[PDB]
């Protein structure tokens, strides 16, 4: 097998995740936009397919009690369930199940089979309709058709073409139980972040039992961890678990070994398919996927209260389904459960592990008694809890597309307030630039400043930026990367400009602070050119609004807290992972390409925009003004780098004559003159005729930054 | 560490080596023009101060003799050295050196060093040099202020920004030995296609003799089998080995277990450097490179014929270096050769087993006697080989820039003639589109015979491709690919079409073969597009010339005979590789991106271009149509795939309700419903929105494959 750069340095920083999604893997033309393809489609007609799809059997995969809506509930909840809330990544807003590796994960086994039945609505409505929207609207016609009525739906998904460069685990085995040589779990089951599941190619739980144990009061313990770590509460994670498994069945009609190669590893001929099964006919009745075998109600193909009836009115035995794996079925009870191919078999009630979870739990019982009790109160809250978990990783509310998207404003959803009175314009703009620069703020406080309020933006989830000017509302306003002593400063004097020039206006025109927190940041920067002696104009685009702290939910926000922040040379602890790792993350989830990440960083440590004033990485003598020092004095032959006695992420830059101490560094300096593309870059921009192009590329660099998550101009 | 798709399906086809070298990776503007930049470029001033440098010692790697011309002679040898004439890849016209793995090789051991001697003058040209063509320059240089006369310098070799995905061969381990689980080996010493290296991580032989074994007489078949691979002769392997071994010295002064890491695993702060030594001071006197010490001249910094006077004018004894490798010594000669470091210590002759080759390979040992005897042939052909050498990749004379570049028109540049009248215009260009379609050739030979012409392209050395008409030339002519017979009925049709349209003129206008077959590719897109019931015009560029026979070296161009081209669901015999993976490595030597490649190949089978009507692929009923039912056809459901009896590469597709038989493929065809990222982009071109869309990518990407050496119009 031909021997890569992987192979030989497989521990040298990988640059190939800021440059994925390019134009050239991409089909559509440079000029397409999906939401434009969105608002156009007859999303009623595409609906009415979906329903006629339900009960269209097909041989090949036929239709369990000839209705395919419990295996698209799966569909959709798998979609949305690989999410994780500490960094964003997964969810169901690309698509990705239809890649590699989701598509071939052991716990989305036969959903390649679920698509595959939907290829014909997708190709009738061609790009109007994405894969990623259409696998959630699939979800939601299943539970309208079973007699569930959904809080809404909005389009606006647009396709990939390529997988996403994730970080799933470190185990080189599928399904690996805890404690092996790469383990996810160490101390007292504690998981490690970023993951978000139990065990390689599951979505959260092990539904047998934590490391197939089948105690159900330690599997909630792990449903809890893990769902919480998908933004979910013990209410939405009840209400979900029910609400789904009032619906369809499982399927384990004989023994495991009998099931062939997932999809990526499976046969050209078997064309995109994969797991097929040699026990029986390999389908329906036969049908294989997680080996238990259970039917949750007496009416799997519409909504019902019987998962909570009968969840309380049996005791529970355990017992292994025909593949052998653990499950429960229901003391003394009568054949009451249908199947789902043969009319004159009935079974009894049976349910899995994590479904005993919800009484066996402490906590869980209660909500579940009260659903139990309340089924309109069930009802509701599922409802809610399916909406949040097919769009918690849409972004604002301005995303969202099409006739069905719910009225309502939700917390999770990090609402900004609407705009209602004239924004700001040109000659507003120059006179709030000069009063900031009169007030005495320096180019350091300012650029810091906009740079912590714009950069918890991330791309994974859409989540974070400028927009609301939540940096000065708990939990940002604490944080220790936004240096809260010198942020409440700067916003103090910010607060006495915009009260000052709101209180001139005449109509209701006013600014908001979100916004003059990013038009000051631009000042700052026209300031620090000024002090390089060159004329600059850094573009500005009003239109962001305030949320309130009652906007602002304090426990969802701590995941967009920066730990590692090489933009600012922070690091806010200790990391297996070395920082240079840390820095290409933040840039993926920033959106940056390479060039852009080098620019950005060589242009901020210039500026003053380190944490705590830290001297690492201020390769310049003139520091606050506007030039390429870092790149040149970086690359300078004349320097020799050694890590400190002290700290071996320090780095000493000394002349390689005189012995005298010139710069220090971390790791995220040094990098730029040590990784071979890095320093590619890095010589770009300390060329000599580089300074007006490294200029240009910064004020780019920094928009974009600044504009993020402005959706509303989108 | 994060496991990767390519961990869990280590044998999945690889797409990611089309999207290389997007505008996300490239810090230059998409404007950026490299040619305007270089042809505004002093280049007398650049070479002024490199003609300087040569003799500026710095003392972290001090220059032996106080020249650093021999470095840079081995700087630029090694830069170009990677070439392989089997697939045009490696070379130095992308400036790869200077990216993994090539700046970490081991052959390339303190070639770093002198890279970045030649950062200050990279730093004050900027933009107007790439590294690329600054290697060069620089071993051109030294050479010049040596008192070598060059054959001339072309520039235009643009940089790049990451590593060419290239495959260098299958071992795990550096320097590996022949004969291990991954030999590169088999047979009698037969060397795998493509490669034209005996070891992983050398340029092209072992210092030492095969495997480590030191013998000159069968050190010479390496040398001659890879210098043939490197598209070199006899009479150029040794002048430009002798040529190159007039200078300098080798490094070997003590063991090997003194060297550190490799660029790639060094430290943070070795800030891009590596191979750091533990013996004595490390470097000048002490260094250690290759292990061998050998110091060949008497005038190491003066061009000489003094190579030839010491290997014929004494005999050499088998001896170790200081590191231990095998090397050989001039029996009881005077110590008469400097010390590169101390004017009072000298040294015998020494020279490598390989020198020796020279002297004792039968066939080689005339060409030596002949350039011994007349150094003055010795160095007319030292510097035509070191033009060659350092240009062989570059392309076609039409991309040399400025001011040194040779007038002789060599053979080895598949030289096309000038235009000397003038073009056809769009009215004539419609006329001679109309007159094709009239003679009465199908859409099928036209569009057959324009791929046939422009496929031959390759982007790794821009070789190949329509221009110069060689399609109607030996060897092309003759190419089972080609279909000759076919393809001499077509030519024949052609030729009388141009030869009534050019009788008729005035005024000197004339249209080329060349441009000609190329036109009615155009018109057999037209009438294809036509018959679909679309009016499309494809564009056309004239200008294309009609090489010769005298001017078409016939062996050479044997490595442009397409094996294996997916294009034409063509396989000339079994390969070990499957032929998907062949039709992506095709696809990167003709540029295309993994969209341009889906369209162009779902085009092609439904236009009748399949060599010898092979109906493998050809998922339509309207053959002549440009349609997209390739990607209808091949994405329906209701078609069940199976290998074959006979053949396990060639599948059956038949209705999967009624077994009847509706189509066959091979693995090329299939692919696109089986990989799930070409399935993704067969699904955008298969969808009932897509027809507009489709014809319209397929007439781009068949101009564009129709322009790839088109380099007179950029
Ligand atoms: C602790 C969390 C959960 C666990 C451990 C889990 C486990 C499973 C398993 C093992 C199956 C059987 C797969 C098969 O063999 O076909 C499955 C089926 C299913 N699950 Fe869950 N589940 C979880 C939560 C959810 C959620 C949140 C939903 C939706 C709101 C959901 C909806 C479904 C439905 C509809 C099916 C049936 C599919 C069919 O009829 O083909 N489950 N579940
Ligand atoms: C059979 C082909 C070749 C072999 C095996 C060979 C081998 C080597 C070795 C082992 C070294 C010493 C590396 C070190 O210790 O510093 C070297 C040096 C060098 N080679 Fe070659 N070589 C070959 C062909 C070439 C050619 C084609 C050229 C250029 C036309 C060239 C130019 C040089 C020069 C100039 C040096 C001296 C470097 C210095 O002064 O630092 N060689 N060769
Ligand atoms: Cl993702
Ligand atoms: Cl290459
Ligand atoms: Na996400
Ligand atoms: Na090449």
């Amino acid at each position: 097998n031909g021997t890569s750069n992987r192979d030989w340095w497989p521990n040298q920083l990988d640059l190939s995740i800021l440059h994925r999604h390019s134009s050239l893997s991409d089909p559509m033309g440079k000029d397409f936009n999906y939401a434009q393809a969105f608002e156009k489609l007859d999303l009623a007609a595409v609906k009415r397919d979906l329903h006629a799809l339900m009960t269209t059997s097909q041989d090949w995969w036929p239709a369990d009690f000839g209705h395919y809506g419990g295996l698209f509930i799966r569909m959709a909840w798998h979609s949305a369930g690989t999410y994780r809330t500490a960094d964003g990544r997964g969810g169901a807003g690309e698509g990705q199940q239809r890649f590699a590796p989701l598509n071939s994960w052991p716990d989305n086994a036969n959903l390649d089979k679920a698509r595959r039945l939907l290829w014909p609505i997708k190709q009738k409505y061609g790009r109007a309709i994405s894969w990623a929207d259409l696998l959630i609207l699939t979800g939601n016609v299943a539970l309208e058709s079973m007699g569930f009525k959904t809080f809404g739906f909005a389009g606006g998904r647009a396709d990939t073409w390529e997988p996403e460069d994730v970080y799933w685990g470190s185990e080189k085995i599928w399904l690996e139980l805890s404690g092996g040589p790469n383990s996810r779990y160490s101390g007292d089951r504690q998981l490690e972040n970023p993951l978000a599941a139990v065990q390689m190619g599951l979505i959260y739980v092990n539904p047998e039992g934590p490391d197939g144990n089948p105690d159900p009061v330690a599997a909630a313990r792990d449903i809890r961890d893990t769902f919480a770590r998908m933004a979910m509460n013990d209410e939405e994670t009840v209400a979900l678990i029910a609400g789904g498994h009032t619906f369809g069945k499982t399927h384990g009609a004989g023994p495991a070994s009998n099931v062939g190669a997932e999809p990526e590893a499976a046969g050209i001929e078997a064309q995109g398919l994969g797991w097929k099964s040699a026990y029986r006919t390999g389908k329906g009745a036969d049908a294989i996927t997680s080996g238990d075998e259970v039917t949750w109600t007496t009416t799997p193909t519409q909504w019902s209260h019987n998962f909570f009836e009968n969840l309380f009115g049996y005791e529970w035995e355990l017992t292994k389904s025909p593949a052998g794996a653990h499950q429960w079925v229901a003391k003394g009870a009568d054949a009451v459960i249908p199947d789902a191919f043969d009319p004159s078999k009935k079974h009894r009630p049976t349910m899995l592990t994590t479904d005993l979870s919800l009484r066996f739990d402490p906590a869980y019982e209660k909500i579940s008694r009260r659903f139990h009790e309340n089924p309109e109160q069930f009802a509701d809250a599922f409802a809610r809890a399916w909406f949040k978990l097919t769009h918690r990783d849409m972004g604002p509310r301005a995303r969202y597309l099409g006739p069905e998207v719910p009225a309502e404003v939700l917390l999770w959803q990090d609402p900004i307030p609407a705009v209602d009175h004239p924004l700001i314009d040109a000659a507003d703009a120059a006179e709030l630039k000069a009063k900031v620069l009169a007030s005495g703020l320096t180019v350091s406080q300012l650029v810091s400043t906009a740079w912590a309020a714009a950069s918890t933006f991330r791309g994974s989830d859409k989540r974070g930026g400028a927009n609301g000017a939540r940096i000065r509302l708990a939990p940002q306003k604490d944080w220790e990367a936004n240096q809260p002593e010198q942020l409440a400063a700067v916003l103090e004097t910010l607060e006495a400009i915009r009260t000052a020039f709101n209180g001139a206006q005449r109509g209701g025109k006013q600014v908001s602070l979100a916004d003059l927190i990013v038009l000051a940041g631009c000042a700052g920067v026209e300031q620090a050119a000024k002090n390089a002696g060159h004329a600059v104009t850094v573009p500005f685009a009003p239109g962001r609004a305030d949320a309130s702290q009652e906007q602002t939910d304090v426990e969802s926000m701590a995941v967009l807290e920066p730990v590692a922040d090489g933009f600012r040379n922070y690091l806010k602890g200790k990391y297996r992972v070395p920082a240079e790792v840390l820095l290409v993350d933040k840039a993926q989830l920033l959106t940056l390409s390479a060039p852009e990440m080098t620019v950005l960083l060589g242009g901020l440590r210039v500026l003053g925009a380190n944490v705590g004033q830290s001297r690492h990485g201020v390769f310049t003598a003139r520091e606050q003004a506007l030039t390429n020092d870092f790149f040149v004095n970086l690359l300078d032959m004349g320097t020799e780098w050694k890590p400190t006695a002290a700290d071996a992420d320090v780095f000493e830059g000394r002349d390689r004559a005189t012995g005298e101490l010139k710069w220090t560094g971390t790791r995220v300096d040094l990098v730029f003159g040590s990784h071979s593309q890095l320093r590619a870059l890095a010589e770009v921009y300390g060329s000599a005729d580089a300074q007006e192009k490294f200029v240009r590329d910064f004020v780019a660099v920094w928009n974009k930054v600044m504009n993020l998550d402005r959706f509303d101009l989108a």
